[PDB]
């Protein structure tokens, strides 16, 4: 339901540009996925997903285990963020 | 500390956007505001505050007391999902 998010492109990104210790990679990743796929990405079922994602790492647990937990359990729902 | 996220211009683009009944403001509207600003706008913070607003509205409460209550109550800090 949420192929319109591009959300496997947004991670890659995501991941390159924290490698390189870049400042603002969420917001410069963001911005990129939009200018390549469109205002599509910006939906907020997408921006459920990624915060689930990103508050999961920025909270300290580890990358990886927040990308497999948010995209094992979370569809973009609103209540979504209640367990995620 | 959110002057970087243009809220009142997202706000505005968005009530405009919802006035005309169109699909999909909430992404129509964050697209126009990055390619208006750029990715400052797209920030995790202007994403915690636009959450924490669109959720209440998405919850049938109504759009101007989710605004009001959002701007006075929250900063955007990752913790603000628990009470907003």
């Amino acid at each position: 339901n949420l192929t319109h998010c591009r959300l496997f492109e947004f991670r890659l990104c995501l991941l390159e540009c924290m490698s390189l210790t870049l400042d603002h990679c969420y917001a410069r990743c963001t911005t990129v996925i939009t200018q390549i796929h469109g205002s599509d990405t910006n939906r907020f079922d997408c921006t459920i997903f990624k915060t689930c994602y990103y508050r999961c790492y920025v909270l300290g647990k580890t990358e990886d285990h927040c990308w497999k937990g948010t995209a094992t359990s979370v569809t973009g729902d609103v209540g979504d963020l209640e367990f995620c």
